């Protein structure tokens, strides 16, 4: 559970948080999730917290 496929997403285009619950994302950073059951709907952790990021922005699994 550390490579660029399995558990793990690669990160299309940076993000910009404007807000407390929008979350900052880096083109080419790895995002590991802790949750998925929708395709649109995506929930990772980052740094112990929780957010909504664009999961049509990134790619799981290559």
């Amino acid at each position: 559970m550390d490579e660029t496929g399995k558990e793990l997403v690669l990160a299309l285009y940076d993000y910009q948080e404007k807000s407390p619950r929008e979350v900052t994302m880096k083109k080419g950073d790895i995002l590991t999730l802790l949750n998925s059951t929708n395709k649109d709907w995506w929930k990772v952790e980052v740094n112990d917290r929780q957010g909504f990021v664009p999961a049509a922005y990134v790619k799981k699994l290559d």
